[PDB]
């Protein structure tokens, strides 16, 4: 499912990623957008064969299993495919894992590189939340 920006907004926020860990719902926003453009059927191959899945490019080296990591670890309990669905619930809750384990949102390049720093309250301008 590709999502509209309010809609992810408003998704997320019934999920508790409302200043989750401190981080207001617009990071989660920008995050999602530079990582995966709000397509939650996203999938990009790394150099190092492990693969990002979904809305918000979780890894398989750590995160999920996809069966062709080798060596990988599955923290968040969940094979890949499940971060694919439209239904965004295994995507935020393996977030909320990632940004509990001790760097916070700079587990995300393009929130490092693209949202961190920014008005990110612009991300959720114009939403009914
Ligand atoms: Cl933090
Ligand atoms: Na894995």
């Amino acid at each position: 499912k590709v999502f509209g920006r309010c809609e992810l907004a408003a998704a997320m926020k019934r999920h508790g990623l409302d200043n989750y860990r401190g981080y207001s719902l617009g990071n989660w926003v920008c995050a999602a957008k530079f990582e995966s453009n709000f397509n939650t059927q996203a999938t990009n191959r790394n150099t190092d064969g492990s693969t990002d899945y979904g809305i918000l490019q979780i890894n398989s080296r750590w995160w999920c299993n996809d069966g062709r990591t080798p060596g990988s670890r599955n923290l968040c309990n969940i094979p890949c495919s499940a971060l694919l669905s439209s239904d965004i619930t295994a995507s935020v809750n393996c977030a909320k894992k990632i940004v509990s384990d001790g760097n916070g949102m700079n587990a995300w390049v393009a929130w490092r590189n693209r949202c961190k720093g920014t008005d990110v309250q612009a991300w959720i301008r114009g939403c009914r939340l």
